[PDB]
């Protein structure tokens, strides 16, 4: 069995940034949190943390850290149980821009009526909200990642469709001999070519490329001609109605998306994925 | 935080049944098992279970044994979790351009012969090398520098020679007067003055050089009369049993080198270990 006691060191060494913290915070010898520390590595063979400040867990030590706030998030329920008051116990969560500017917000009002629990949004690439979720940084995601990361279980919301729109005066601005010039149309993106897939055979030359790190200013932007892109039909649909802009496609371009949380028997995390899940049934796609 | 041994004691009274059945459960004394409740109620400021059989909780007292039965999962399932990981997690080892091209790929065949298992070879300069190693980046290191870092155990592995080489039409194009002019010739360089030290007396001028850095393709470099370079003589060995290249020295350069490793109870590293000494025994000098 894993002790306990060096498990809350690992935490406290990285909580802190470094062993000398621990040990100001823990109120133990440096010997001792050097001790833990060796036992902790010796029981698992691999080193968990690096010996630099600020402190970083390895690849295995990753592991024992999201463990141990798991137990910290059970700790907090269960002390505010006994307590005969309401949790008030912090969630954080990674989310894509997509998400909430689209289905989320409906959970805000679903956490603004428990207790006192409140919300820290991660905006975060896909890549990062992974990482997040495996050293415990986040508990939740929503996340186009279908495999369940390492102390996580998964959960299927549905799936976003975007919609290739742009306005009709833009259209006809790279319409050449009949036949639309997707390359050397400007086109919208969210940050610094995938994106013309089967509508471009030969090869494409530099774009053109404005970036608006805004779900909102970018369909703003594409409202607005400064260039085509691809945007989440319940974003795209007042515009259509509008006639702003048009549909440059029949295709939509659907993505799965998939909540994926924490494996805990933790009463917070089940109310907020009911919550997410809710939201996601009442603004996804099957 | 809450004792989680006291935890387990309230719980195994439950689950036992009696005071003394928590007693044999865990193998401890009757006035071990008293000592832990009575703890734990006054840590918390209520009677947790009744002292008559079969063992009732109080309403606080079902709450913390209901904690207990989470934690008791969550201890599980992350033992199972971490297992899992460190099967999937690759051994990280930074080692130099050299002994990857020379003695160190038998190191392969044994590593493929266990589970599953994976390498992460990081290819560092001696300097960035020891940093890894010290930092915990790496879990093992093939190194030039014979104290041992910190956390970590040494071993000798032998020595590696470097020849000076050149081809035959290089070295005859520097020879004037029946002395080779080694400041004018070109020489092969792995990155961005050793090496003409005991070859060169006065203050060298400017030197011609080419750059390229893959072992093999240094080699190659030499080997085809772009410059002559230091090269290992596990490399030279084949150019010069062929005639291509020749010695322009018989002064070899002798560099003891050494493994170095994390201490761990890790019969993984263990394993690693020996394969690296065992393939350093066969393609390093004694």
């Amino acid at each position: 069995h894993m002790n306990p006691i060096q498990l809350d060191t690992l935490l406290s060494i990285i909580d802190e940034g470094s062993f000398e913290g621990a040990s100001l915070a823990l109120s133990i010898s440096p010997s001792a949190v050097s001790q833990r520390v060796k036992a902790l590595e010796h029981h698992v063979g691999r080193v968990l943390v690096s010996r630099t400040q600020p402190a970083k867990a390895t690849e295995a030590g990753e592991v024992l850290v999201q463990a141990a706030r798991k137990m910290v998030l059970l700790q907090a329920e269960t002390k505010a149980q006994l307590s005969g008051r309401l949790a008030e116990i912090p969630l954080t969560i990674a989310i894509n821009a997509d998400s909430l500017s689209t289905w989320f917000p409906p959970v805000f009002n679903e956490v603004a009526s428990w207790g006192g629990a409140t919300l820290t949004l991660r905006l975060e690439d896909e890549a990062h909200t992974l990482s997040l979720l495996r050293r415990g940084d986040v508990l939740g995601a929503v996340t186009r990642e279908a495999n369940p990361v390492a102390g996580c279980e998964v959960v299927e919301l549905g799936t976003m469709r975007h919609l290739a729109i742009a306005t009709p005066s833009l259209r006809d601005a790279y319409m050449v001999d009949g036949k639309l010039d997707w390359a050397a149309m400007p086109v919208l993106r969210f940050g610094p070519d995938r994106d013309l897939d089967g509508r471009v055979d030969g090869p494409v030359g530099r774009r053109r490329v404005s970036i608006v790190p805004s779900a909102e200013g970018f369909g703003e932007a594409i409202r607005r001609g400064l260039g085509w892109g691809l945007l989440p039909e319940t974003q795209a649909a007042p515009m259509l109605k509008a006639g702003e802009v048009i549909l440059l496609d029949e295709i939509p371009i659907d993505t799965p998306m998939y909540w994926q949380r924490w494996r805990l028997e933790s009463r917070s995390l089940a109310r907020l994925t009911d919550a997410v899940v809710d939201a996601a049934i009442e603004g996804l796609r099957p």
